[PDB]
């Protein structure tokens, strides 16, 4: 079956970097309109990025854009979110995910949530 | 500006109900995708269920199949989510859901998330 599993995240100082990485198995992370939602307690859930399927053209929240780059490797079937210039405000709990409505199966699927954070 | 604002969570015994709602503004819930995605106690996000498509075809997770029904109301552009047969698996919170494409692909949406405790 289909799953998703992340690494990378951890702590870091403001102005820092990390590289998440979700590797999928169980489908082809190309054929899939995949993306990073995170997670803080008091601003609930929001899409940070996103790569949607065949033109691999790409979104971004405005908060994170020039910053962050969302990016595949289709021979290691891998995710990954380049997080540069890191700030306070993106600590967060990140999760590659799935759109509402995948490709194939029924339901959307998420990894398991890594958790980044950012402080001095 | 899209918005989802949920209510009608709270304390609930096993065996019982409970209705979430989920006001839609900025935009009309007839013909988008949207759904309910949970987070129980230290454990990570799960979709509950979603309704997409052109014919409001509706899904359900595995574990809430014939417990949950989601539905719409278009005349309060609200979602609902009815939860029968509450367990202490559902202890949660529950998030509102929806993805509106107006350039050629999904941008997606998230409520503030509402408590459901079951005990």
């Amino acid at each position: 079956e289909v799953q998703l599993l992340e690494s990378g995240g951890g702590l870091v100082q403001p102005g820092g970097s990390l590289r998440l990485s979700c590797a999928a198995s169980g489908f082809r992370i190309s054929d899939e309109d995949m993306g990073w939602v995170r997670q803080a307690p008091g601003k609930g859930l929001e899409w940070v990025s996103s790569i949607y399927g065949p033109s691999g053209s790409t979104y971004y929240a405005d908060s994170v854009k020039g910053r962050f780059t969302i990016s595949r490797d289709n021979s290691k079937n891998t995710l990954y979110l380049q997080m540069n210039s890191l700030r306070a405000e993106d600590t967060a709990v990140y999760y590659c995910a799935s759109a509402l409505e995948p490709l194939s199966e029924p339901l959307g699927f998420w990894g398991q949530g890594t958790l980044v954070t950012v402080s001095s």
